[PDB]
């Protein structure tokens, strides 16, 4: 069973059409584009929902919603969720996949993933880490938890990070991440968030051999304090 939102999502407020690689505001929500090569775009709304298209990409990233100045962890700034509707449309070649929550923390600098779905044909699988915690109930469902170390460009600069990964074991396409019930679920596993810089929803297709097309719609994506 089902929130409203999943029934009634439908995109409005100003927008704003992106072509090149960019971090910007629309309305009072914060958007990314991203793409290492292929003739992309996204489409940034105010209400937080987003449109996106790529075409020939290695890797393309689409995500809109908070963005923090560093100061305070995730329990100083308070609880947080993130509802959304994901709409696959067409694709081709898509190798790899995540949608969900993304972020990132700094002191430590770390980057998080809370996947729930993927455009590819698969989940992403246990490649995405060097450490396999397992399985666990996290947010009314059961999600694989893994822990990776990464060497390459970031929000500091080319550097190296920790990530830390939750990968939904049943795709869903509409329905509220409980993102810090994740991050209480990692501090058990001893993966430490530092202060937040960022939590968005996130669209990010990619083939590692290049090549990969289509489209996604986000009718509804709003991260927000509360609960």
């Amino acid at each position: 069973e089902f929130q409203s939102f999943c029934s009634s999502a439908s995109h409005s407020g100003q927008s704003v059409k992106v072509t090149g690689n960019k971090v910007g505001t629309i309305g009072g929500v914060g958007y990314e584009l991203w793409a290492d090569s292929g003739n992309n775009s996204a489409t940034f709304y105010s209400d937080g929902s987003f449109s996106c298209t790529f075409q020939n990409a290695g890797d393309y990233l689409c995500r809109s919603g908070l963005s923090f100045d560093s100061t305070k962890t995730p329990s100083q700034i308070g609880r947080m969720k993130a509802d959304f509707k994901l709409v696959k449309q067409n694709s081709s070649n898509v190798g790899y996949s995540y949608v969900g929550v993304y972020g990132w923390t700094r002191s430590p600098l770390v980057a998080y993933y809370i996947v729930d779905n993927w455009l590819s044909p698969f989940p992403p699988g246990d490649w995405v880490g060097n450490k396999k915690h397992g399985s666990f109930t996290i947010d009314g469902a059961q999600y694989t938890v893994y822990e990776n170390t990464r060497t390459g460009p970031s929000i500091d600069g080319d550097t190296t990070f920790n990530q830390y990964f939750s990968i939904r074991q049943q795709a869903r396409d509409c329905g509220t991440i409980d993102i810090s019930a994740h991050f209480d679920q990692w501090e058990k596993l001893g993966m430490t968030m530092g202060k937040l810089h960022e939590a968005k929803v996130l669209g990010e297709a990619g083939n590692v051999n290049g090549g990969a097309s289509g489209t996604a719609d986000f009718p509804y994506a709003k991260v927000y304090i509360g609960d």
